[PDB]
């Protein structure tokens, strides 16, 4: 199965998923001097007040905090988006050390981790159908740097002990994702793909410029998770990030000057 190891990592994915070498793959390096401010971009709208979390799951490569997307509650609109995108889940990518972990990079700078809030275009009916469309998903990416603790992230941190190994899940209701957002919604956007297999090119990426700060203790607990299943040799869940891919025929647009 695909993973992030030497024999099943990012450099191997193309064999089972040829699209890995496609024309709009993610992540990418964001060259802040080449990104162009775009006035055609409408205001970004993040409406998470009615978000309903359900549970958290360790899927063997990261952990997903799932939400009830059977109704329009937590939605992302505006910005480069047309229509309404419903929040289905969020997860993170992190490193073994503070100097690495993020998937997107800024002027080649790697952050300690990266938060991905995944949303799907409601005009497609369901997530499975949305991922087969060029504009099926919108992922809001947020960088994490080590410094002060992020109060809104602690609830996630303290439940990780209960889902240490692959396949384990735990009830995770009443979690408010608004607590993971930085002050500014300034962002960069470009057409890309899922950063994990099947690497489908169905994502409109919206990466926030302002990172949130998390404590060393908080990220340390992320690093205590396991890639392996219960009762198997321990393989710490770290460095579950895909490196920057060729930008190719794409221009990254900035919402700010
Ligand atoms: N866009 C998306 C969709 C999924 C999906 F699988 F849920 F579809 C995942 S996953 N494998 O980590 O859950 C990850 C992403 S990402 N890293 O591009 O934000
Ligand atoms: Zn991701």
């Amino acid at each position: 199965h695909w993973g992030y190891g030497k024999h099943n990592g990012p450099e191997h994915w193309h064999k089972d998923f040829p699209i890995a070498k496609g024309e709009r793959q993610s992540p990418v390096d964001i060259d802040t001097h080449t990104a162009k401010y775009d006035p055609s971009l409408k205001p970004l709208s993040v409406s998470y007040d009615q978000a309903t979390s359900l549970r958290i799951l360790n899927n063997g490569h990261a952990f997903n905090v799932e939400f009830d997307d059977s109704q329009d509650k937590a939605v992302l609109k505006g910005g480069p988006l047309d229509g309404t995108y419903r929040l289905i889940q969020f997860h993170f990518h992190w490193g073994s050390l503070d100097g690495q972990g993020s998937e997107h990079t800024v002027d080649k700078k790697k952050y300690a981790a990266e938060l991905h809030l995944v949303h799907w275009n409601t005009k497609y009916g369901d997530f499975g159908k949305a991922v087969q469309q060029p504009d099926g998903l919108a992922v809001l990416g947020i960088f994490l740097k080590v410094g002060s603790a992020k109060p809104g992230l602690q609830k996630v941190v303290d439940v990780l002990d209960s889902i240490k190994t692959k396949g384990k899940s735990a009830d995770f209701t009443n979690f408010d994702p608004r607590g993971l957002l930085p002050e500014s919604l300034d962002y960069w956007t470009y057409p890309g793909s899922l950063t994990t297999p099947p690497l489908l090119e169905c994502v409109t990426w919206i990466v926030l410029k302002e990172p949130i700060s998390v404590s060393s203790e908080q990220v340390l607990k992320f690093r205590k998770l396991n890639f392996n299943g219960e009762g198997e040799p321990e393989e710490l869940m770290v460095d579950n990030w895909r490196p920057a891919q060729p930008l190719k025929n794409r221009q990254i647009k900035a919402s700010f000057k």
